[PDB]
């Protein structure tokens, strides 16, 4: 189509009418099938293993519930740690055509905490989330240690909030934004919004991005929102390894 | 392609969800440049030319504003016409993926009124609607009269929701766009924003027969049917009504 919503999408980001391809993608995001409940659905989504190794514990990526995110998001962060231990990323359920959307926020992380733990294969792990995926991997380890008593060893968070951003997402797997993609994100983003803030007991490391405008620990790398999964991922990825021996 | 907005839209109507599926429609139409006056275009619509003929008045037909809708609507009808009259038919623009949307009411009904004139070239004209496209041409003679002082011989009105479900379950079926969906909902959008205009035009509004439990008369036919199979006599009774005036 020459008139596809990703053109109209994209077209919108550029003239900063963020607001009414919001107002758009929710819309359509309302459209869509829905579940409350993973009982529901025929299987959870499938974790890509990106890298191998005996080192431990083990990492587990949350994709960004952006239209062009998925598991290729953590492709050049994970090849730091080929060889030298197991991380794995997760799809999020309903950015592919006939997948079915979470109903409510508390569903969305229901599915992220399930799909972690059967990523995991039983084993010690961490929650690791790129900047919107942040929340959710953190909200994640909140629910795992509140309802089945399971602590992941840590989260690692990567840039994340408590704009032009959402613009230079996608200004910058090329993947193309299917409508389900673009509802798929509407949906997501909007459950980010209503999340209710819970405590996880478990260590918490924030990397900042140097260049860009329950136990907390904070680490800096030179790169910016961006880089810090790209170019920089080198600099990311030996920050973590090095936060997480010193545990 | 599986998750297009066509087969969304589809779903929807047959689901009862037509209210979120129009939200989000004009939430599309909301993203896509508008004009409030006709000179912003590069052109009017262009009338397509069903049939030719020595007789007069010539007939200029509306397209419904529906996103299936379109010149083909009233090929049918055009038929019983052609060695008879000159028929043509306007696009309405917005509908296809280059085209601005009217911002308001009053484009809408400017750019018909206007696209009608570019039609009839000079021509003793009647203006025609099927179903929503009645409105917008009853609105665009009353128009033409008031504003320019053009009037047009007569407007004639053919039979003007599971309306919309029998509308959208074809014959010459068309392809829904985003363009066409988008299109749609800015200009259904605005049918509930027009305020009615007296015209002193004769007008005729030919009724359905079997949708019921200024002269009207009625053909035996449905809403569909009546630009359909029942086209030879609603062209018949459109004939026979203006040979009256």
């Amino acid at each position: 189509e020459t008139d596809s919503l990703e053109r109209m999408f994209l077209d919108a980001l550029e003239s900063g009418r963020i607001p009414e391809a919001q107002r758009m993608l929710s819309a359509l995001g309302a459209l869509r099938p829905s579940f409350e409940n993973t009982a529901e659905l025929e299987d959870l989504p499938l974790p890509a293993t990106l890298a191998e190794g005996p080192g431990a514990p083990r990492l587990i990526c949350v994709s960004t519930p952006t239209a062009n995110g998925g598991v290729h998001e953590y492709a050049r962060l994970a090849a730091s740690f080929r060889g030298e231990r197991h991380v794995s990323a997760l799809p999020l359920v309903g950015f592919a055509a006939g997948e079915r959307l979470p109903a409510t926020p508390e569903t969305a992380v229901r599915v992220v905490a399930e799909s972690t733990l059967r990523a995991s294969d039983g084993n010690p792990f961490v929650l690791v989330g790129h900047s919107s995926a942040g929340a959710f991997a953190y909200l994640a380890a909140a629910l795992l240690e509140n309802t089945w008593g399971i602590r992941p060893e840590a989260v690692v968070l990567l840039d994340t909030l408590s704009a032009g951003l959402m613009r230079r997402h996608f200004m910058v797997s090329p993947v193309r934004m299917t409508n389900s993609r673009l509802s798929a994100m509407a949906r997501w983003m909007g459950m980010l919004n209503q999340l209710e803030v819970r405590h996880t007991t478990v260590p918490v490391l924030i990397i900042r991005a140097a260049k860009e405008t329950s136990p907390v620990d904070v680490r800096s790398v030179d790169a910016d929102h961006f880089s810090m999964v790209r170019d920089d991922a080198p600099e990311t990825a030996r920050i973590v390894k090095e936060w997480l021996d010193s545990l």
